[PDB]
């Protein structure tokens, strides 16, 4: 209905990223500020973005601070944009496995979630 629907990354290393629905129960707001799990020594927050140079319409990434959840909302991590990025693996990240995250949320606040790996 709602659901904690995501993918993990493909790649053997030394990095990968992690895209995921985040879901609020809760009547006041959500935040996930950075992430954690078994198969990466790190990991960052991005985004993903379109630019133009020169008239041609080309792509972009960056790290960001945080993302937000509002109240029975949910917001989503997608290959088209926000994004996890996973460095230092421990798994080679193939093709049908599963993966945990732990997200971690503003003020005193984790969820865990799990999730599988895709070449998407
Ligand atoms: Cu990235």
């Amino acid at each position: 209905g709602s659901f904690t629907e995501g993918w993990v990354r493909f790649s053997p290393g030394p990095n990968a990223a992690a895209y995921l629905t985040l879901e609020n129960p809760g009547d006041l707001p959500l935040r996930l500020v950075g992430a954690r799990t078994p198969v990466a020594e790190r990991v960052e927050l991005h985004e993903t973005f379109m630019r133009e140079v020169e008239g041609k319409k080309v792509m972009g990434m960056r790290p960001v601070p945080f993302l937000e959840v509002p109240p029975k909302g949910r917001v989503e991590l997608k290959p088209g944009g926000y994004h996890f990025m996973l460095l230092g693996l421990k798994r080679p990240l193939k093709a049908g496995e599963e993966v945990e995250l732990d997200l971690l949320f503003a003020g005193g606040k984790v969820l865990k979630v799990v999730l599988p790996v895709e070449a998407r």
